[PDB]
């Protein structure tokens, strides 16, 4: 009956070198940080946000994870996650990109 | 200077009908949420949808009604903000480009 | 050694019902062409570009074909394919943008 | 009015170094060619990319130079005229972004 997109284009700076993440005994993560930057015309004023990003499937994880450091630019694909947790009663955000595609420039 | 891109497509039924905030004292800012899903072989993302824009948030408040299919372009930002001493995330989708899907 | 991209979005309504071309004896397409508009700020001043839609696949080209009529409002990604071809000793384009996915917005 | 999507993304190299060209008697224009290309288990697209923008043609002329790495975006113009009573094109992406590989 319908189709959605959720689609995530993101090119920019990785601010820090990939952990592999195993906590307890869950299905493994490659989790890196990518800087993007926004300067505002309204003017030469800037910002810059830092995007959580984690690479779930077998093929991606390591993959970004042996090759990936800390300075690289790096374009990807994927779509946003909210980290959706409870903690009493309520919920609040821990949002990722989760990772389809990376095409490292270089 | 280094230039990026944050660009977020999305398309889904707008969740509820639109509601005129304004951040600080002055900065009007239209709001509404998306849904978008995606379906396993055994999940709907609702995103809260921000439309700063001097003239396109005149328009979706106009025209975006619950329950509408639409397409739209965003950037996104994790809205951090400390509730107590505490990071916390207000994320939404800075919405720039809006493709209304009726008459 | 290098990956490319070649990527477009197109969002538009379609012009003229498809047409199944099996010229001669080859593998076969489902032609379609998408009105795009553009207004230019420089003011409320327009134009309308015509993309010549091309599908290929066998998924896509036979549901493109049955379903999508004149006057539809389609989204749609592809590929930009000049139509080179020679004439006498250079070439000329016949360009086309062939579908890897279509959504119907209904 | 009826909202339309026409958006190319490209990523490859430079396959020539800019030329300063100039559409009627005055409009510049900065012009280079992009190759992508795709590989099938048994092919090189060129590009032509106008760069019309006040500032980002100047840039682009230049910093883009034959065989860099760029990313890029645009709108598609099939750049249709009559050689002599027959229909031509003259199919051009006329970048708006351009996301540059190199210092």
């Amino acid at each position: 009956l319908e189709r959605s997109l959720n689609r995530v284009h993101l090119l920019g700076r990785v601010g820090q070198d990939p952990v592999l993440r195993q906590v307890e005994g869950k299905n493994p993560v490659t989790i890196f940080s990518l800087a993007t930057n926004e300067m505002w015309r309204s003017d030469v004023s800037q910002k810059t946000t830092w995007h959580r990003i984690s690479v779930f499937r077998p093929g991606l994880r390591d993959v970004a994870y042996q090759y990936v450091k800390k300075g690289s630019r790096i374009y990807l694909e994927g779509k946003i996650d909210y980290g959706e947790y409870m903690d009493k009663n309520n919920v609040r955000r821990q949002a990722t990109t989760i990772i389809a595609d990376n095409i490292i420039f270089l």
